[PDB]
């Protein structure tokens, strides 16, 4: 049904201390350790959506095998291709200030990335397939755009949330679903935009280039979907927000999780944003209960827009 | 014949990086993962200088079993406690202001701590105890005055390199060879050390008081080693510092190899300031001709003391 790619999976390290300082012996006062990347972070909170997935990307070492040995442990679908290089470390320091120090990615052998493709040719009509994620410097960046036409043969919906050139570069594949914030956006178009005014324009011609449904988020301001269908602007519950490593990715499971109930596009951004926020607010990740509670709350706000 | 106890053993984690920042993003240029710990960086650096051992410590976690897996290839002596916990992983970034990120030590159960006291019953007369590193909030700083006994005890060589409490409270347990930098001395005989006679007083009274050799290193400047049949200063040969991460648990290494190969205290103390240098002198752990070539240098540098 749902399959997420993660290209560049990754344990991540997440460190609080209220000290860290540069050049100096920092010790530690809470550690944890989790899975980490896009695709895995969507499985995840999908799986407590009470959704299945099929996670695919590539995994090495005895840090994929952990990596592995969770995602199994908490009964979601996988397909890793097991590739050379240890699967990469990431490092999130909490407390006072946030600093993040991504490792090195592993190499991958051609070989798997036409293993990766492969795979793809799976994807039946009604599927869903969820890009979303950094590619890695040694792949084509353009790899988005062909993984995207694979899936629209074979009539599968794809939802994608990346940057850079492989963003600029899946818009001529017309994926179903993106969803940049407004700076990813700001930096697709090369123009500013701070405010829903400023987007509206641009998320119109994307809609007319080919793009299904489009969902903007400008932080603590709100949130834009637009659609060939309309176009409406919804906000956040606002609240304390006790974490960030991985909000973009429960708003995208959420919307998921919404479509697979058969809600409506648009009948599903309340719910994917509601999952945005209550992951936002959490120490770990939204549950069920709490974002149809938040849900509730903002399935009003819904202004129109266009 | 020689063990070596790490308590709070990890998996080092070395990211090279310029330009570290804060705050914001940081992507590593360059990573590296070793098993980490100071006792069992000297099983591994006398296994490169011809010497088995056993490293006894405590492991746990996917990251414990790693530490254990490339001990075992590296054919490593061994026999670690597992613990309920999960081995710590510390972030060493290297740069032009090279930091460290020391992970929040696992859990210990007491019948844990206990078994391993209960190793050292095994010891017997000739054999070698090497203690060293910081000992885990969660256990007593007077932890390595109780092995010492156990193991002084039993004839058998008790080496320690710590610092703090811990190595305060050792003292009264009489170990036979320490070696504290000029500055841990200043934080042991509570009171600033400089001149190469600035700790001959301090050094003399605890030779006097039951330990059998002291070998001090004035970081940048050399080093002087005290026994009962005096005591004589060495320089270090001098050269580019690569790598620093493992030096001082080479001296120790080496120092022992030299006693294995029934070399003498005063006589093995070249050797050992040579297996210093060479780690340092390098972008790994020194190798065995290395180390002789350079010991032969520091061979002429020699002074008795006044």
């Amino acid at each position: 049904m749902i399959y997420t790619v993660t290209l560049n999976p990754s344990i991540d390290y997440i460190v609080q201390v209220e000290n860290f300082q540069q050049g100096v012996v920092n010790r530690s006062e809470r550690d944890r350790k989790q899975p980490g990347g896009k695709g895995i972070n969507v499985s995840r909170v999908l799986k407590r959506l009470g959704h299945e997935t099929k996670a695919l990307g590539f995994l090495g070492g005895f840090t994929g095998a952990y990596v592995r040995n969770a995602l199994e442990k908490e009964e979601i679908g996988l397909s890793f291709i097991e590739v050379e290089g240890d699967t990469r470390i990431n490092v999130k320091i909490k407390g006072k200030q946030e600093t993040e120090l991504n490792g090195t990615a592993p190499l991958i052998k051609k070989e798997h990335v036409q293993a990766l493709l492969e795979q793809l040719t799976e994807l039946e009509k009604g599927d869903v397939l969820v890009l979303a994620g950094s590619v890695p410097q040694a792949m084509p960046q353009t790899i988005y755009r062909s993984m995207t036409q694979i899936a629209k043969e074979r009539g599968a919906f794809v939802a994608v949330d990346t940057s850079g050139e492989a963003l600029h570069e899946v818009l001529a594949a017309k994926p179903s679903f993106i969803k940049p914030n407004h700076h990813e956006l700001s930096e697709l178009v090369s123009k500013p935009i701070a405010s829903i005014e400023d987007a509206i324009p641009h998320v119109q011609r994307l809609i007319g280039e080919g793009i299904e449904s489009i969902l903007v988020s400008f932080a603590g301001d709100g949130a834009l979907f637009a659609s060939a269908e309309g176009m409406f602007h919804v906000n956040v519950p606002s609240g304390e927000v006790r974490n960030s490593v991985g909000a973009g990715d429960s708003v995208v499971a959420g919307f998921l999780a919404a479509l697979q109930e058969g809600k409506s596009l648009e009948d599903a951004v309340p719910f994917a944003v509601a999952a945005g926020s209550a992951t936002a607010f959490s120490d770990g990740f939204c549950t069920r209960e709490e974002v149809e509670r938040l849900q509730q709350q903002l399935q009003r706000t819904i202004k129109k827009e266009g």
